[PDB]
């Protein structure tokens, strides 16, 4: 009835701890227990941002309508258990003109400045986004290339089609599936668009985004070798200063 | 058919007054009537500089040559609302070697000098400028690095790109659009730059500029956060000294 997950406490901890959670007969974890953030923490943090919050059985978030700004008491986060072959299903919602993301295979990434100090990379130039948004009224939609910075698109690289979402204020069901390689990306029970990661399909998809080599070398060799050494990495969900809600998170290890 | 836009009418004023616009289907509000200046003043001023006329239903301005000096009754030029989420549409037309600009989300600022007197400081520290120029005969648009002085750039920060200007003389199309920190600069139906507002991505590109902290501390702060404590402020258009003229000058407001 119940597995033991390891979770690391801050950034780039060890995994030294383990909850005890849900797991069904078709093996997946239930990961958000609808009461508290056990395993979860900010990314590149020590603790969850109070802009997250647990309303009605869902993880919130409590924008302010800063876009990337971050502000205030934010920051995006993860369920602090690396993941490698693995399928997520989760609902998300959003509010209206909103944009958020689910990020997996993610890193907690520094690099040095010009003096040695530490900065702390955006989580989305390590992992992956399926794209969180109001279709209709947030300009993304209408940005990229071949709608894909909509929902469920794999951001900047791939559009999800069928592009089947629902409105704002609706709940929409997300699949995120991993495996060996292969990624699936899913939207209300339909699978809208697939890749293999570390291919050359891959590097070209790179090299035609925000992410090429010539436009974010960091970022680039992050992505090109996503989920590092071990390819694995986090789960997690963007601050983007909108509202958000997300229930019903669970994951299956799928070896 | 109509709203109700608030307006200033003088040096940091509270909009106190409305005026009664016409609006669009798609919700693009018509700021500039053809015919008035109502709503419009002089940055840091309680009126419109007579420098600023009205030709053939355009906003032009009478340039006398003398580039930043501002000389005669001359000055920038806003529409006295503060705006946060919008998109601007515009049309622009300069003279042969000429020079102006967009600003958005600029603020009035005063400064204090040695004997606490009122300095008012010039309104490109505290707003944004989509550069307008002649490409060809300016030579702002072989300064700079990358271009990033030419027409639809965000001056000496970001180029245009495609630089897809339409000769002196010949209407261009602006587009600005400020959605949650994420702003678009369009130019004859084309995006040609993106980028956000109040993050590190914002403040490198600050600090690599003519407002960094090094050489212009207060411009550095005002832009660093730019539009203030609530992220708004005014559309304007720039005295350069150079004829140039403006129409068909219409905002929606975004959220
Ligand atoms: O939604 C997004 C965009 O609006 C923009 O902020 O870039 C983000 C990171 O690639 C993406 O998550
Ligand atoms: O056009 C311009 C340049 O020629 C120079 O005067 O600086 C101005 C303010 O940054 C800019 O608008
Ligand atoms: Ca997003
Ligand atoms: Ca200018």
């Amino acid at each position: 009835n119940e597995v033991a997950v390891s979770y690391s406490k801050s950034l780039k901890a060890a995994e030294m701890d383990s909850l005890q959670l849900p797991v069904d007969a078709d093996g997946y974890i239930t990961i958000f227990d609808g009461k508290t953030f056990n395993g979860w923490r900010g990314y590149g943090k020590d603790r969850v941002p109070s802009k997250w919050t647990i309303e009605d059985g869902c993880i919130k978030f409590n924008g302010s309508g800063g876009g990337e700004a971050q502000d205030g008491d934010g920051g995006d986060l993860i369920f602090a258990h690396k993941f490698k072959n693995f399928e997520l299903e989760m609902e998300w919602k959003v509010s209206k003109g909103g944009n958020s993301g689910i990020f997996y295979l993610a890193q907690e990434v520094t690099s040095k400045d010009k003096d040695g100090n530490d900065v702390l990379e955006p989580i989305y130039i390590s992992a992956p986004e399926y794209q969180v948004l109001d279709n209709d009224n947030h300009p993304d939609a209408k940005l990229g290339k071949d709608n894909n910075r909509q929902s469920a698109s794999l951001y900047d690289m791939i559009p999800a089609v069928p592009q089947n979402a629902k409105p704002f204020g609706e709940w929409n069901k997300a699949k995120i599936m991993v495996y060996k390689g292969t990624v699936v990306h899913g939207q209300n029970d339909e699978n809208v668009l697939e890749y293999h990661l570390w291919t050359k399909q891959w590097t070209d998809l790179l090299q035609a985004s925000k992410f090429s080599q010539d436009k974010w070398p960091l970022a680039f060799e992050l992505l090109n070798n996503c989920g590092g050494e071990n390819h694995e990495g986090f789960i997690g969900m963007q601050d983007h200063g909108d509202d958000v809600w997300f229930r019903n998170i669970r994951v299956k290890v799928l070896d």
